[PDB]
């Protein structure tokens, strides 16, 4: 709500943007999280580039995000724009589900247009498009059009006509008390309805028009990880607004059919029989779904979905999963015991021939869950809740890739795989404290030189030495100076060391992570991480 931008933005595909985002310059707010993420289905909104340093890499080189705490606000900045970045967009503070945020649409033309808002909504669901016009067309025809073979069709007209594809699922709301502006709203959203629609009061040269840009969206399918002859259990979650329509499990083909396994109209596939088991629906809407004694043909996609007749049909809600049907083998997971504030570095192995595969690390929630929710790939990518602790590398390399998480408290205790295209490993938080130490909350000053120091023990004196800062791709190395020895521990004097990271000329892109680490080689351990803010006056 406090979160102030521009709710309409256009352009042209090649040139550039630039989204100014207001925020209330509380002390918390002045170096909090700042975000520019996509609208995604189901709410969710995607990190495309924050304050710490994540830059997604659609944005690599195309994009930077500039922040100003004395104004109050930041700016994104985006280049090389394309058709692909029409889209609905949120600006804002703290983490992406949260609530800090205002909404942005950003429309991209081919060449020059209009005022044009950008729509973007699950399938199955409503839109409510509104089409604002002046007092002079406030008693001329509403109507909405689409642009079908660069020929714009009649959808539906104040004076009745629907077109043929929307009826029963479309009305035309007139607004009370004289404001102007009138409303489409359409109901039951298929994929096919996506496109470019325009809105128009009257039919004069006299006419007012606004173009729409429809996104439709499909749902994105939550993987889940089960063992042969196991069971798993399909949470589904369509609104409690479709509580009263027919529910369906059904599995994904090869074809474009989807067969159902369950319905509320009586179908249950030969193949799950007595074996299957259709829960109760809540007064939220929610049903769950069980499935025991597992096949490795059940696995695949598989879709829950509401419509009248208990089919997948066009325009249904829904939502989707991948099930995996894994062979149990002969082990036990690989022990790894850290301390609060300090830091972890897993060794992962993977199969030598696939070296150049992918790599995940995720955190493991148990068979029944069966979900084993990414935190960070060897693509660029991180959970936003990770960004400036969490890292992935490819050393050592040749069978086996680092996890590096730092800044680590009690709840990080828990179960996690490596991944590729296989290992558990269990994280243990005991007592103890960091062997490297580092201050907590540094703040630069612009134009101004700042270093920081780390200190490390005795135990490290023959390890090599690194500062870095962090992003999403990788930690890279900066100029640091090896000072003299410190005494900041015990059973240590003349072994020990303080090695201080410099910024010569600290610009407002300084700001960010920067992580103080050691090394052997190839094979890196412990970190310890600090986060560098920036302003103007002094103090
Ligand atoms: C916000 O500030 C940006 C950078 O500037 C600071 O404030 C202005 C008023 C000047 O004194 C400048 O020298 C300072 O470093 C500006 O680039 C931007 O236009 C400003 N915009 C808003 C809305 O505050
Ligand atoms: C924003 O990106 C452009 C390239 O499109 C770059 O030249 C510019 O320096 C960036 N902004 C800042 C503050 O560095
Ligand atoms: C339904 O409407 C779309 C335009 O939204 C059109 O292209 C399509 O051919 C129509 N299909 C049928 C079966 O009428
Ligand atoms: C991120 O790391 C890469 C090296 O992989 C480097 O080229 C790039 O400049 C870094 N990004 C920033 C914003 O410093």
């Amino acid at each position: 709500s406090p979160i102030f931008g521009p709710e309409e933005v256009n352009s042209v595909e090649g040139n550039s943007v630039s989204i100014t985002c207001y925020y209330p310059p509380t002390s918390v707010n002045r170096h909090t999280r700042k975000y520019w993420c996509r609208q995604g289905a189901r709410g969710g909104c995607i990190t495309l580039i924050s304050s710490e340093g994540y830059v997604s890499s659609k944005y690599a080189g195309r994009a930077n995000l500039t922040n100003f705490p004395e104004n109050g606000t930041f700016v994104v900045n985006i280049a090389q724009l394309s058709q692909d970045d029409s889209g609905r967009y949120k600006c804002g503070l703290g983490i992406n589900s949260r609530g800090l945020s205002f909404d942005v649409s950003l429309e991209v033309s081919q060449g020059p247009l209009n005022d044009t808002k950008v729509y973007t909504v699950d399938l199955g669901r409503t839109v409510t498009i509104n089409c604002p016009f002046k007092t002079e067309n406030a008693q001329k025809r509403k109507s909405l059009y689409k642009q079908i073979g660069l020929y714009p069709v009649l959808v539906i007209d104040s004076s009745g006509y629907v077109n043929p594809n929307y009826t029963g699922r479309i009305r035309l709301d007139i607004q009370g008390t004289g404001q102007l502006l009138f409303s489409v709203v359409i109901n039951q959203l298929r994929l096919s309805d996506a496109g470019q629609y325009l809105c128009q009061a009257g039919d004069d040269s006299n006419s007012n028009k606004k173009n729409a840009d429809l996104q439709v969206l499909k749902p994105e399918p939550e993987l889940v990880y089960e063992d042969l002859r196991g069971s798993v259990t399909f949470h589904c979650a369509l609104g409690p607004e479709v509580a009263n329509v027919a529910k369906f499990l059904c599995r994904q083909s090869s074809g474009e059919n989807c067969d159902v396994v369950v319905n509320t109209l009586g179908k249950r596939a030969p193949a799950f029989e007595g074996r299957i088991l259709l829960n109760p629906q809540d007064k939220d809407g929610s049903f769950s779904v069980v499935i025991t004694g597992l096949r490795k043909e059940d696995a695949g996609r598989y879709l829950c979905g509401a419509h009248s007749d208990g089919q997948l049909q066009e325009g249904s809600p829904i939502q989707a999963w991948q099930l995996f049907v894994n062979e149990e083998s002969t082990r036990s997971p690989t022990v790894v015991k850290g301390v609060a504030g300090s830091s972890v570095a897993v060794l992962c192995p993977y199969n030598r021939k696939e070296s150049k595969s992918i790599k995940y690390w995720c955190l493991w929630e148990g068979a029944q869950n069966g979900r084993c929710p990414l935190l960070v790939d060897s693509e660029g990518w991180v959970k936003a809740q990770y960004e400036g602790r969490l890292s992935l590398l490819e050393e050592p390399g040749n069978g086996t890739f680092t996890v590096i998480l730092n800044q680590l408290t009690s709840r990080d205790a828990g179960f996690y795989w490596c991944l590729t295209n296989r290992t558990t490993v269990e994280i243990k938080i005991i007592e103890g404290e960091p062997n490297l130490k580092v201050p907590g909350n540094v703040t630069a000053v612009l134009g101004e030189t700042l270093k920081v120091p780390c200190h490390f023990p005795c135990k490290f004196s023959s390890y090599e030495k690194y500062w870095c800062k962090w992003n999403n791709t990788g930690c890279q190395a900066l100029p640091s100076q090896d000072e003299g020895p410190s005494k900041a521990f015990v059973n240590c004097d003349e072994n020990s060391r303080l090695v201080s990271l410099t910024l010569n000329l600290v610009t407002r892109a300084d700001e960010g992570w920067y992580w103080c680490g050691v090394k052997q080689g190839h094979f890196y351990g412990e970190t310890a991480a600090v986060y560098v803010a920036v302003e103007e006056r002094g103090s």
